[PDB]
C-alpha cells in the first residue's frame, strides 16, 4: 500500500483543507492502493491564485525556453515509461502490455509535438491601407481546468496540459476519482523538468465537490472535459451558469466498423477485435457496431470466434496477459445489464456474457469477451454506448444502407471502413459522419491528427496544431496612423 | 402598417402553427410598425428538416458554384442598401446618416470577403510514415442556428449567415423580437440571388420560446448568439442540458478608452464621443469608461461639452442628424435607472441625464447625450453595461494603475489607448484584456479582422478567415497501407 | 484579314518603334492571320515606365477594390468565351472543341480564384518577448514580366497575371510570336474592367529581342517563362546575367502513364488517349511513356488502335472536330524528325507516322496521330519531349521496374496511374518524381491545385494560394520597445 | 593538421590534389591547410548524400527532429570550443563568437527541429468524387555555399531547414573560414544523423563551387556572399541543370535618425550597425541617415562611443574589436577608405591601419566614420564591409526615404523614433526586406531575412523558409467515370 496522498499546489504537495478524503482500489485485487485527500473549495482556490502566478511566469519566458522544459518533461517521462505503466496498471486494471506500450508513449508524444510548435505560434497582419494596418497576437487564455477520465489517466492528463501549457497557460487538472495516481506523478515530474511553480496543479477529489469547484471558480477561463455525457452534461450547465467558459468536452460513441464486400475477412476481424478488447472494451473510439456483409456474416462469426479465443485474462503484469478487468464493481454491473438486454431483446449471443470465475478473477470486475450477432438497429446494445467488451455485429446488403445506417446515431466519435477499393474507401469514408476516420485500421491517434467528436459525441478537438490554437484567444488590434474623422 | 409577417421557410414565406404573434414598434413615433408571426415547437422542427434538405444541395456544389451566388446577393444588398437602411431605421430608431453608410455595407463587406474565401476553405494531408498517412477534411457542420440582437440587425444578420453559408452549411436564424424586419429580407435577397431553398431560413419569435426551440433541438449542430450577458447565460444552460452543441457568442462589454498623457485632447474627445454615442450609445464595443489622467481632466471635460454641443437630433432622415432615439421605451426606462443610479452614488453630471423633450421629440425613446465625470471604479454605472448615451469619465495618476483598473472586470470586448507614442500606445495595449484594441482610434471592424470578448463578453469569434473555419469541423482520415497487427 | 496589331502600353494601342514587325499565320490554311508590329528596347522601357506609375495605383487601393477590379474582368471572359476561343482556333490550331470549353474556362477560373482570395493575404506577428515582437508585411514586388507560349495562349496569359495583379503587381506580358492576339484582347478586357492604365501591358515581339530586353531590364522584380527548354535556359542566362530577378519555369515534360495490373484496359486506353492526342499532343503535361504490363500489352495496342480511328480531323469550328493541325509548319517538321528516328531505332509503328493529305489538310501542319510500340527507354522518342501526336508504349513486368524507369529522366512535370487498389495508387503515386499527379484520370488542372515541375521541367508553382504569396516579398519588422544596449 | 573532406560520415582524402591555406588574421601565421575538394569530390558527395537522404526522409518526423536536438545539445555543450576555433579562422572576438556564432546557429537548428512535426500538406476538395492531396517532398540533394563573415552560423542557417524538410545538404564553406563546418559534420554525426546527409566540402569557389553548381543532380543552391560571386553561381547554375537558386548578398542599409530620436540611442544603434565583426557584416547600417539640426552633437556622440572600442586580444574578456578576415582584405577596406578623402568627406576618426605590440602582426583596421557624405561618393554607394561608417545629412521625410530607396540593394534598413507613425510609415515605405525599429541586428529563428531588389532572392529563417526546402506534389484522385472525347 502507498503512503496517503496529497493535493500538488504550486511545486509541492500540500495537505487539503477540506478534511475529506477517499480511497483508490486496485480493480485486480480489490486492496486499497492509496488512501487520498480530496480538495475543497478553498483548496481550489489556492490552486487558482497559485496558477495565476506560475502563468505569469511562465508566459514572460521565450517560446523556446517553454520548449525546452516540456522537452525535458517527456525524457523524463521515456525514462520512467515502465514504472509509470505499472503504476498505471495497479490504478486501472489494464494490462501491463498496453499501459507500457501506449500510455505514457502516447501522452509524451503529444507532449513532445506542441513543445516543438511553441515557437511557431503566430499572429497575422493584415494591412488595410497606406494610413492603417491591424495585428493579432495570440494571447494565453490565463488559467485553464481540466478534468480527466479513469481509462486513460496519465495519456489524458498529457493530452490536456500539453496543449495547454504550450500555449502559455496553467492547468489546474482534477483526475478522476478512480484513477487519481499518476496525474500526482505527472505533477512532480514537470516540477522536476524546471516547470515554473504552480503553472500545472492537480487536485484529486470526487466529481459533485472538487470537480463542481472547479467548473465554478469565476477565475477560470477554460474547462477541457473526457469522461460520460452525464457528468459533461453537469460540467456544461455549471460552467454556464458561472463565469462565461470555453468548454471543450470528448464524450463516447457508438462507432460503425463497416466491412466491405471485397475486403480480406481476416484483416476485418483482426480490426474489429482491435476495435472493441482493447483495453477491455472501455474505449471511447471503440468500433461497436460492426456492419458486415450478409454473405460473409457466417464466415466472419467463426473468425471473430476463433480470435476471441485467444484473449489472455490473468496477471496484468504478464506479459502474455492481454485482458484486464473492469475499472470497477459498478461498471461491471451496467455492463451486465446490457448483455442481458441483448439476450431479451433477442440478439444471438455468439460468446461470453457472464462474469469470469475462479482464483484471481473473483476479486476483479472481469467480464468474459463478448459478442452479440443477429442485432438489429432498435436493439438497446446497439444503440447506446456500453464501455465495455460487447461487440455487436450488424448484417447490411448494399452500401447506401450502411453508410445511412452507420450515420444513423445521435453519436458521432469514431469511424472505419476495411476495403481494398480505392474509390470505395475514399467515397465511404467523406460521407460518414465521425471526426476520427480509419481506413484498413484502428485506433491509431498520432499527435498531429486532430482528433474529436460530431455530434452528441464531443466539443472542438484535442491534438494537431489547431488545438494548440485553441488554447490562445486572438487580441485584434488596429493601428490607426492616419486623422481620426468623428461625425460629432 | 405592414401585413402581418410571415416565417420564412424553404425558399417562401409561411404562416406559423403556433397561433402566437408579437409586435414591433417604431421608436421615434411609438407607432406599431407591423405585426410579426412566431415561430412554434413544430415550425423549429419543419425548418431544421428544410435545411437538412438545403445543405445537400448547397454542399454537393462547387466551392466557385457558392461563391458566385453569394456574391450575387452582395450586389442585391448594394442596390438595396438605401431601401434597406430606411426599413432598418424605422425599426431601431437609428438615423438613416447611419444604417445607409454602415449596416448594409458593412454587412455586405463582409458577404463579400467569405464569398471569396470559400475555394480556399483547406483541410492538411500529414504524412506518418511511407505506408500510412492522414488527410483532414473540413466539413460543413450540418444546420447552423444563429440568435440575432436589435442594435445592428441586418449586418449581424450578415455576419453570422455570411461565414455559414461560405462553409457549406444552412443557417436557421431568429432575429430579435424588437427588430425582425431586414432579417426576412435578407432571406428573401439570398433566395433571389441563387440559394437553394432551406439554406437561409428565418422564424421571428420570442427568445423564451422560440430561441430556446432552436437551441433546444436536436439537429441543430451549433448555435451563433448575439444579445445580453443574462439571455446568453440562459442559451449555454438551455444547449449544455440539450444536444452538445458548438456555441458562439458575442456579449456586452464596459471596454476603457484609455487617454494618455501625451495625447491631444481633440483626438481623444473625438475617439470618446464616437466610442460612446454613435448609435445611441447602443453598441456592445463602446468605450464607456473614458481614463483621463487627472492633470488633463477639466480641459478634456470642456472639449466633451464642445461635442455634445454639435450632436444633431432630430428626424431620423434628414442628412445632418447623426442622434437617434434608442431602440425601445422599455429600454430608455432602464437607461435611465442607471442615470438615476449615478446621481445617486455621487457621479458629477457633466451634460445630458434627461429624456428629450418638444415636437418630435416627446412621443421618441429619446434620452440626451449624457457624460458622469468625477467617477469611481465601484459605482453601477462604471461596472455594469448601459448600452445607451451615458459616457463616464474617469481619473488616474499612472500607467500600471490604469491598466490594472482598466483590465479589473469581467466584461472583455474592447479596448482603446490615444497615444503618439509608439512604445506606450503597443505596451498598454498587449497589457489589455480584451479581444478588439483600437490605437488612436475607435469602432472599425473589417472584415479582415477577427472579433470577440474575452471572459465574460463571449465565446470564439466573427469575422477574419479563422470565423470561417470555425463553421466547419474537422474530420481525419487515416490511410493505412501496411498490414494491420492485431495483439489478439 | 485583321489590321495590323500594335503593342498596348499604358492603357490603349500604340505603335511599336522598332520599326519592325512580323506576321502571324493560321495553321489550318497557311494564311496571314494579321501582321503584328514587334517590341524594340525603347518600347520595352516605355512600357516599364508605364507599368511602374500603374503599379502604385493598383496596389493603393483596398484589396476589395482590386478583387473587384478582377471579377469585373472574369463576367466579361465568360461573355467573350466563344469569341475569344475562335480567335484562339484561328491562331493555334485548336479544334474549337476544345478552345470554347477549355482554355478562357480555365483562364477565367484561376482569375476569379485569385480576385477572392487577395483579402486573404496576410502577413504574421510573433511576439518575442514582453518588450519586443515582430510583424510581417506581404509586399508587391513592384513590375514583372511573363512570357507566354503558343500552345495555351490566353490560358496562361490568365495564368500569370492573375496572380500577379492579385498580389498588387503590375505585370508586363510578352506573347509568343506565333499565337500573339488573343494577349492583346485580354489587355482591352482589363482596361474595360478598371484596371488602372500600365496595370497589364502586352509587347508582341521575338524572344531573341523583345524577349531579352524583359529579361535584362533592370526594373524588372521577376519573370515568369513558360516555354521550351532550350529558351528557358537563355531566360535564365539573361536574368543572372543582369539584375537580380526571381525566375519561374513551366517547361515541358515526358509523363509517364503506368497502367496496373489490376486496371480496366477501356478506361487505361481513354485516358492514354485524352492524355496524348488532346490540342493534336501539344501539351506539356501529357502522358507520352504509356506503361503496360507485358501480358495485357496487346489487348491494350488493340484498344488504343480502336479508339485512334474515332479521331475526327478536320474543320476546326465544326462540333464534332477534336484534332486539330500543329501550330506552325516548323514545328511539324521537327515532330516528323522524331517520327522518322522512332522508325530509324527500331520502334514499331502501330498507327499513323506521317502527315495528313486531302482536301482540307494539304495546306494545313497536319501530322495523323501516330502510336509506336515496343519502345525502349534509350530511344531517342521515349527520352524526349516531341511536342505533338505520338504516342509510345513500353511494356514492364513488375512494380519496382516501372517506378525506376518512370523516374529515370530529367524531366518531372506530371505523372499518372491507372489502378482500382488503394494501396497501389497512393503507394506508386508517392514514389514518382513529378509535381502533378493523376489518379485514374489526366489532364485537370484546379485553379486551387499547384501545378509545376520536379528537377528539369520547371522551377516553381503556378496556382494554388502557394502562387499568390510567391508574387509577393516578405518584409520583416522587429519593433523593440526596450533599452537598446550596445556592447561599444 | 591537414584538414580532409568530409563525406559519408567520415573524414576522407580529396582526390583533387589540391589544397589551401587559412590564416589567423591576428597573427599573420597559418592555421591550418585544407585539402580542396575536386570535381570527382564532388560526385562522391553527392552520390553519398543521395543514399543517405532516403535513410533520412524515411524515417518519422519526430525521429529527424530528435537527431537534429542532439545535435543542438552538443553545440551548447562545446559552445566555448567552437568559438575559439571561430575567432583563429575569423578574426571576430571570442565575446562575440562564444555569444552569437554557435548560439545563434543553435537556435535556428533548435527551432526547426521542432516545427519537422508540423510540416504539412492540403487537401482539397473539387466535388464528391474527386479530391486532390499535396505532398510536402523533399527536394533530394541541396547544397549550400557559406560566406566567410559567419562560418558557423551560416553553415547551420542553411543546413537546418534542409535537413529539417527531409534532404541531405552538401555545404561548401568559404575558403578563407573552412574549419568550423568540418566540426559541424563531425557533430551532426555523432548526434545519429545518417551518414552523407550533411556533406562538406572545403574548396576554392572557383573549382569547388562551380563543380556544385553545375552537378545535375543537386535540386537547390543556396548561396550567402557577394554580389559578383553570387552572379557567377547563378550564370553557372543557369547554364547548368535547372535548380532553385536562393542568395543572400550585401547590402548598403540606410540607418533613418529621426528628429526627436535620442541621439544616445541612435548612436548605440549607429555604433552595432557599423563596427560589430569590425563592420564585416552585410545588414550592416553603413549609411547613418542623421538630421542636419543634430549631426554636430550625433558627431561628439560617435566620438564619445567610437572612444570606448577596445581593439586587443582576440581571446581577451573586454576586446570588442577584431581584425578583418583577411590582410587582402584589409586593403580593400583601406581602398576605400582612401575614396572618401579623395572623394572629400570628412574623416571624423580612423581610417589607417592600428600599430604596436600586438597590432603589427594583424589585419586591424581602424573604425572609421566618414560625415559630410554625399550620395554620389562611392564609399556611400558601394558595399565596403569593414569598419565604416558613413554619416549623412538630410532635411526633409521624403527626401530620406527616397534617398534610403535610392539604392539597387534592399538588404536591411532602420529608423530610430520614439513616434509611433514615423516607425511604421517610414518603414513600409523603405524597400528592404529586414527593418529594425529602435534596434539594429537582431535576427530571430522565427523572422524571415532577405533582400530585396540586387541584395538577395528568397529568405532564410521562418516557418517559411521550412517550405522553401520542399517541394508541392499535386495528386488527384479522380473517383468518378473518366471521360474521353475520342
Ligand atoms: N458534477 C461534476 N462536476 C465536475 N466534475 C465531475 C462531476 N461529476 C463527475 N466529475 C468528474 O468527471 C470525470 C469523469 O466522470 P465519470 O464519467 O462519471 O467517470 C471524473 O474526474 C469525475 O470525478
Ligand atoms: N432564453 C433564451 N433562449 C434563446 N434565445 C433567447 C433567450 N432570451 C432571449 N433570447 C434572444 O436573444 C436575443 C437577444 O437577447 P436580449 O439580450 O435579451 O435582447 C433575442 O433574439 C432574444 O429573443
Ligand atoms: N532568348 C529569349 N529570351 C526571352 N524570351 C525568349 C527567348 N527565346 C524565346 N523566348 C520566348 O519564349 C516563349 C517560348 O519560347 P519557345 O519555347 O521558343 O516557344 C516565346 O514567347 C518566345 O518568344
Ligand atoms: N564562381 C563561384 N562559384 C561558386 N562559388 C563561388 C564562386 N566564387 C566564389 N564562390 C564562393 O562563394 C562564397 C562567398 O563568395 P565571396 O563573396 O567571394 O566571398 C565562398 O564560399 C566562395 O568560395
Ligand atoms: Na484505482
Ligand atoms: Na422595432
Ligand atoms: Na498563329
Ligand atoms: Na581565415
Amino acid at each position: 500500500r502507498m503512503a496517503e496522498q496529497q493535493l500538488y499546489i504550486h511545486g509541492k504537495f500540500v495537505a487539503a483543507t477540506s478534511g475529506k478524503t477517499f480511497e483508490t482500489i486496485n480493480p485486480a485485487t480489490g486492496e486499497v492502493l492509496a488512501t487520498v485527500q480530496a480538495a475543497g473549495r478553498e483548496d481550489v482556490d489556492r490552486a487558482v491564485k497559485s496558477a495565476q502566478q506560475g502563468q505569469k511566469v511562465w508566459a514572460a519566458m521565450s517560446a523556446m525556453a517553454r520548449s525546452r522544459i516540456l522537452r525535458k518533461a517527456v525524457d523524463i517521462l521515456r525514462e520512467r515509461n515502465d514504472e509509470l505503466a505499472r503504476l498505471e496498471t495497479l490504478d486501472t486494471g489494464k494490462p501491463l502490455s498496453e499501459t507500457a506500450a501506449v500510455d505514457i508513449v502516447t501522452g509524451a508524444d503529444v507532449l513532445e509535438y506542441y513543445a516543438g510548435l511553441i515557437p511557431a505560434l503566430e499572429g497575422s497582419q493584415i494591412p488595410l491601407r497606406d494610413s492603417s494596418f491591424v495585428y493579432t497576437r495570440r494571447e494565453p487564455l490565463g488559467v485553464v481546468a481540466g478534468i480527466g477520465a479513469w481509462n486513460y489517466p496519465i495519456q489524458i492528463a498529457l493530452w490536456k496540459s500539453a496543449p495547454a501549457l504550450a500555449a502559455g497557460n496553467a492547468m489546474i487538472f482534477k483526475p478522476s476519482e478512480v484513477t487519481p495516481l499518476t496525474a500526482l506523478k505527472l505533477a512532480e515530474i514537470y516540477r522536476e523538468a524546471g516547470l515554473p511553480d504552480g503553472v500545472f496543479n492537480v487536485l484529486p477529489g470526487i466529481g459533485a465537490e472538487t470537480g463542481q469547484y472547479l467548473t465554478e471558480h469565476p477565475d477560470i477561463a477554460k474547462i477541457s472535459f473526457t469522461g460520460g455525457v452525464a457528468s459533461g452534461k453537469k460540467v456544461m450547465a455549471n460552467s454556464a451558469a458561472s463565469s462565461l467558459k470555453e468548454v471543450t468536452m470528448e464524450l463516447g460513441g457508438k462507432s460503425p466498423l463497416i466491412i466491405a464486400e471485397d475486403a480480406n475477412l481476416d484483416l476485418a476481424a483482426d480490426i474489429a477485435m482491435m476495435a472493441n478488447f482493447y483495453s477491455s472494451g472501455q474505449v471511447c473510439t471503440n468500433g461497436t457496431r460492426v456492419f458486415v456483409p450478409a454473405k460473409f456474416k457466417a464466415e466472419f462469426e467463426h473468425k471473430i470466434l476463433e480470435r476471441v479465443g485467444r484473449i489472455r485474462a490473468g496477471d496484468l503484469f504478464a506479459d502474455d496477459t492481454n485482458f484486464g478487468p473492469l475499472v470497477s464493481f459498478p461498471h461491471r454491473q451496467n455492463v451486465l445489464r446490457y448483455i442481458e438486454s441483448g439476450k431479451s431483446e433477442g440478439a444471438r449471443l455468439l460468446c461470453g456474457g457472464d462474469v469470469l470465475k475462479g482464483e484471481g478473477f473473483d476479486n476483479g470486475a472481469w467480464v468474459a469477451p463478448t459478442v452479440f450477432t443477429d442485432c438489429t438497429d432498435d436493439m438497446t446494445i446497439v444503440r447506446e454506448e456500453i464501455f465495455g467488451p460487447v461487440m455487436s455485429i450488424l448484417s447490411y446488403d448494399d452500401e447506401a444502407e450502411v453508410i445511412r445506417r452507420a450515420n444513423a446515431t445521435e453519436y458521432g466519435l469514431a469511424a472505419g471502413v476495411v476495403t481494398p477499393d480505392l474509390n470505395r474507401a475514399h467515397r465511404i469514408i467523406h460521407q460518414l459522419e465521425a471526426g476520427i476516420c480509419w481506413i484498413n485500421s484502428w485506433g491509431e491517434s498520432p499527435a498531429e491528427m486532430p482528433v474529436g467528436g460530431y455530434k452528441h459525441s464531443g466539443i472542438g478537438r484535442e491534438n494537431g496544431v489547431m488545438t494548440l490554437q485553441s488554447y490562445t484567444q486572438v487580441k485584434s488590434i488596429q493601428v490607426e496612423m492616419g486623422p481620426f474623422q468623428s461625425i460629432f
